[PDB]
């Protein structure tokens, strides 16, 4: 067993909590559990693919209450008011989760190779993904069987993608440590509201107000939270103002005291807690990582010199180079690295000076052009002069006064979008003559910066892929100027117009306050990642629930439905019938926006009380607990970055 | 001119910058300004209740459209959808107004008899005091001459109020400090509306969507304006989903990057700028400061020695404590102040040592009982036996008992709420005993703890002045058996009921993680009551503003009015007709709950597009600006209290 390739893994193990046992490290037979593990990892896109294609089954599976025989199909797409996705027949399900699971098995079992055989089935999370794709299985094979009170696969492979993404299981885990404050926070808000709701019932009980509105605790407490989102402030009310102004006094004081105070509370405790859940978890990833970076060291050092020298260094370097989780790094790359890594500059790492190998690693991204063969061409009076126009900041100004002149024409273009394309074409000429003088300065820039120099930035590889795109759709529009199905259709011509709006976005950039913000937003998002799909997972779990309980109560046929508040606000596309058609309904509700329609309504329809514990819910755990964090973490990077500028 | 008189008049000017002149410190007479101003200032509530009468004569003043003839009159409180507030008549509003000119005429010139002459007219704010009375002087002769375009009073006096009052005026000036980066990102917010807007106008041209919403590029500024603040999420569209559902993925990337970048850009880039601004202020007002306290302190000490001995500086106490303005000082305390003062214990006072005057002198609220006159009754094997159980844990504990049985019995009847009086007395004589027994409680805690002891916190004031208030009340409900129209009318019994559920509060009390969160918000109030005034203010010119305008155009008899939404909704009592109708309308607005059912309906009765200037700019002064600082204060004393206990 080479000490290289050990101290290669715990290096992987150290970057992240994914890698080899360290109980399998100095038993024999190393080299076979580390070229499965490779192979596996190989991998990693496909089994990628294989979970984001389960999840997404969920989007095109057959409702449940169509398995049941309503008295029309549900074929009718129209008469449910469900649409726009295809269903599945039985084989093309059956084979769908045949592949899967598949895919799913081979992923789930493969770790028995390279753990050994105790070490696999001593683990939670192997023994949660094992229990997960077992039901899988009997679920999908009591379908094929059957071919029931309810299917269970949504939730269970659901499920199996939360905790198949590292990202997706800190976010639960930090959640379950936020739980107890959160309940603590809810229990003086629910206290509020009950206070409130009772000196409400009181203060209000034989007057107008308390015979249409407050008609008992239970409805004034239902009212009261209602109002307490501010989703009905002036109807709520409407009739105690009508029998005595005054009355508005002390629901101002409600509405103020709980929207601000309440809220705002609310917010900061949420923010609070999940700040000590990220300390606490960020302090044990951070221990791991050093222990696991001090074993590697200790390993690595047979000589117990306590320094590692250069070809020893190097050699890591090559032997750690195979893992695919781990940064690209080139050949003068790792003499960079070492000579960075040296910080009492003595060609030597010490053990706390090794400690920082995972943030030195991905640091570099610096260093030369294929130009330079022919020097007939490129050193030359006419091309000199024309590389000292390229850097000067007039550049700048001449693209600036071309992209306003691409601006007037895309306006005046517009502005005669009503006309027929007889007139269009000298437009298109135009607009075809722009893009082309567009790919002549990208190319001009690539001949002055060279290849590898345009490459290395992303903005710039972006810029790249706009300007092919828009240049080849520009020409696929003019090199064929007969009517065809594919460049005379209106949506080409809507495509080409957005395509230079955003090519006109471009412009917004010239102001430096205005690019500052941008560039925060666009480094915001990728960190704003695992809590938005946290979010995406809630979503879907809350719409399996509700196509399980409230499926198909909205008809075209229904009678208590056209009495509810749903159908009269023209809101019946935005149900719980379909998948999809949950994915827009919990958007609706993700808002606030009107959100008491749906409650009032599938209340009705249902029958009981008890469904509102399925909005309610929904707006205690997602309103309340998840959008407050995104809040919190906009809020927080804002504020960061703009004490950033003037400190 | 004795040193010490103008050494307190500069403390008095350090504390804050309202004293008087510095340039009259040296001159000669200075006792004659000192007299005319400590008389001046032994006035300050009855000018304070002289302002507070002017900024609500508003409330009861007839509207202006009432001064011309209406083919009803305007005493028709139903027609107009009126009410609740009386309308002063001629020579009641000519009388109201005349004593309130001539207190204010005697308070704003005033002060050139203690300022000298050049003084009083080389100052700003005199010259824009005089102004403003001299305007409001003409108006009101005016207006008797009369007995006119419009009348100018109320905005006059609004801003006599607004100047009136220190933290108004601060409050102003960090508002005009901060115009210019508010205008920065206003102008990009609406960037981002107008390119969105032109995006979903050029994408939805002949779709069924561009035909009913977005019908041209004004036209869909506006719903996207509206959209911004989620007031008609799922309404707006509802036609691009039903046509294509692919549509409503543009729209809920438009929704979420609104709320959660831009709402939360602007809230970061407001309290960003309001926090520079408060830096500015604030270092201002310190450097002034303690150039005055080294005035003074080099002032004081004639012999130049370096320091001030003891007897002087007792001395300089009895000459400072003469003013209404500085906080209350002990014939004891001067003694405790001095040895706090000295840092370094040498029994003087050095002269940077002197720069922490004002801190001091409000600092000490420490040190006794009445009781001990007669200690033949004070000392006593009983009297020690109930000392010893008063300051025992478990008094709370039978204290939290008896809370505990009185929410039983004030539960048990507010669910007979519904009989009538006869088997009400056998409870009231419980909540008579209930209540003799909380004035035993507070009687014998004045007898354990003394009577100054149990005056110095002011919570205790609280708890003695509820004490009697209940009880006072509790004792003439019963006391008058037979039936009266100020004891036997359900008005009384319902303000005996909400007193004892206010008094129960205490039982939360206990809570410890409660408590805090109380006392935070207890706190937070007194440091925000200049933005709420602020606030306040700006609504004020707005419904003076809306009155002028909008003033009549909501009718029992007009046509138009009920084809728009305001009528539908059945908000017709939310307009703006009064001063308190406006007062309401307003909060309405104030908090986005169908905030666009007024701006489409005044739209519609006004008959121009330029009336929605009115409510936009209200959004963009208001809620963008103000109500974004309101809860960037909430925010930031919750969050700094919930650190300051892990730290
Ligand atoms: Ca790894
Ligand atoms: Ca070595
Ligand atoms: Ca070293
Ligand atoms: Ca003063
Ligand atoms: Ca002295
Ligand atoms: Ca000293």
């Amino acid at each position: 067993g080479t000490p290289f390739q050990k101290a290669a893994a715990l290096v992987d193990l150290a970057e992240d909590g994914i890698g080899l046992p360290v109980e399998i490290l100095d038993q024999s037979s190393f080299g076979e559990s580390a070229r499965y593990y490779f192979i596996f990892t190989r991998l990693d896109l496909i089994w990628s693919l294989n979970y984001f294609a389960l999840l997404f089954l969920n989007f095109f599976e057959q409702p449940l209450w169509c398995e049941k025989n309503p008295k029309p199909s549900c074929k009718d797409r129209d008469y449910y008011y469900l649409g726009e996705l295809p269903y599945l027949t039985n084989a093309e399900s059956i084979i769908y989760e045949v592949i899967t699971l598949a895919i799913l098995l081979v992923h789930t079992f493969f770790p028995i190779s390279y753990e050994g055989s105790r070490i696999f089935w001593t683990s939670r999370l192997n023994l949660v993904k094992v229990a997960c794709v077992v039901i899988l299985f009997v679920d999908v094979l009591v379908d094929f069987l059957y071919l029931l009170p309810f299917r269970i696969a949504p939730y269970v492979r659901v499920i199996i993608f939360i905790l198949s993404i590292r990202e997706l299981r800190d976010t639960l885990v930090l959640l379950s440590g936020m739980l107890g404050t959160y309940l603590n926070i809810l229990a003086l808000w629910m206290l509020f509201l009950l206070f409130a709701s009772w000196i409400a019932f009181v203060m209000f009980e034989a007057t107008q107000q308390g015979l249409t509105v407050f008609t008992s605790y239970g409805a004034t407490l239902y009212q009261m939270f209602i109002l307490f989102t501010t989703s009905n402030n002036p109807d709520v009310w409407i009739p105690a103002y009508k029998s005595s102004r005054w009355s508005s006094v002390f629901f101002v004081l409600y509405v103020l005291i709980g929207v601000y105070f309440v809220t705002n509370l609310i917010l900061a405790v949420v923010y609070d807690s999940f700040k000590e859940q990220l300390a606490k978890q960020v302090s044990g990833m951070d221990q791991m990582k050093r222990r696991m970076l001090e074993k590697a060291f200790g390993l690595i050092d047979s000589d117990k010199n306590g320094e590692i020298d250069k070809n020893q260094c190097i050699k890591l370097f090559e032997q750690l180079t195979n893992y695919r989780t781990l940064p690209k790094i080139s050949k003068e790359e790792f003499g960079l690295i070492f000579d960075e890594l040296d910080d009492t500059r003595d060609f030597k790492i010490n053990k706390d000076e090794f400690a920082d190998l995972c943030q030195a690693i991905a640091l570099r991204f610096q260093k030369p052009s294929l130009f330079e063969h022919f020097p007939q061409i490129y050193h030359s009076a006419l091309s000199q002069q024309l590389r000292a126009f390229v850097r000067s900041p007039n550049f700048g100004y001449a693209i600036s006064f071309i992209l306003i002149i691409n601006f007037i024409a895309v306006v005046v273009e517009t502005t005669l979008a009503i006309e027929e394309s007889s007139a269009q074409k000298p437009w298109q000429v135009a607009e075809f003559v722009f893009g082309w003088i567009y790919v002549l300065e990208m190319a001009l820039k690539i001949y002055t910066y060279g290849f590898e120099n345009y490459w290395r930035e992303g903005a710039n590889r972006f810029d790249f892929l706009v300007t092919w795109v828009i240049v080849i759709g520009e020409t696929a529009t003019f090199i064929t100027p007969d009517e065809n199905t594919f460049f005379s259709n209106g949506a080409w011509i809507r495509y080409l117009l957005l395509a230079r709006m955003l090519r006109l976005i471009r412009l917004l950039m010239n102001v430096q306050r205005y690019r500052a913000f941008i560039a925060t937003f666009i480094t915001l998002i990728p960190s704003l990642m695992p809590y938005l799909g946290t979010i995406f997972c809630v979503l879907c779990i809350y719409c399996s629930i509700g196509v399980q309980v409230f499926g198909g109560l909205v008809n075209a046929g229904n009678k208590k439905l056209f009495e509810t508040e749903l159908a009269e606000d023209d809101y019946l596309l935005f149900n719980f019938n379909d998948y999809p058609n949950g994915m827009v309904t919990l958007f609706n509700l993700l808002v606030m926006g009107n959100w008491q329609v749906w409650m009032e309504s599938y209340k009705d329809l249902t029958g009981t009380w008890w469904s509102i514990t399925y909005f309610v819910s929904f707006y205690v755990i997602t309103i309340l607990l998840l959008l407050n964090l995104v809040v919190a973490f906009v809020l927080e990077a804002f504020f960061t970055e703009l004490d950033l500028e003037e400190e």
